[PDB]
RNA sequence: UGAUGGGGUUAGCGCAAGCGAAGCUCUUGAUCGAAGCCCCGGUAAACGGCGGCCGUAACUAUAACGGUCCUAAGGUAGCGA
């Protein structure tokens, strides 16, 4: 299914269009989420290199 | 239906004037008085009626959302140049 907003956008582009996605602000090519370095829980039980116990 | 209230006439009383019973009259309307109407509900396959404005979401668009005024209620499903 296509959304009701996108159906209204399609009707207004057929009927004398403007193509408002051009007037949308262009996102960068990367991702803009929040990057957090890990916590002590995550680093303490990350289990890297899996070296056996002696 | 006619309680009263008022007037006309006059037997009589007052020498003018004026007062005036009864009767007969003209009028006034107390009371009595049902449906209806006002009132109280019901009824829309009874006649009929079924709203505005503004803001708002991933940089656009749109508004699920919210605000407010009014209403008897704000047009549902389905359909739609």
């Amino acid at each position: 299914a296509k959304s009701q907003a996108k159906k209204k956008r399609g009707h207004r582009l057929r009927n004398g269009g403007r193509d408002v996605l051009l007037s949308r602000g262009s996102t960068p090519s990367f991702s803009t989420h929040g990057r957090m370095t890990k916590s002590k829980k995550e680093i303490l039980n990350k289990r890297k290199h899996k070296n056996p116990y002696d």
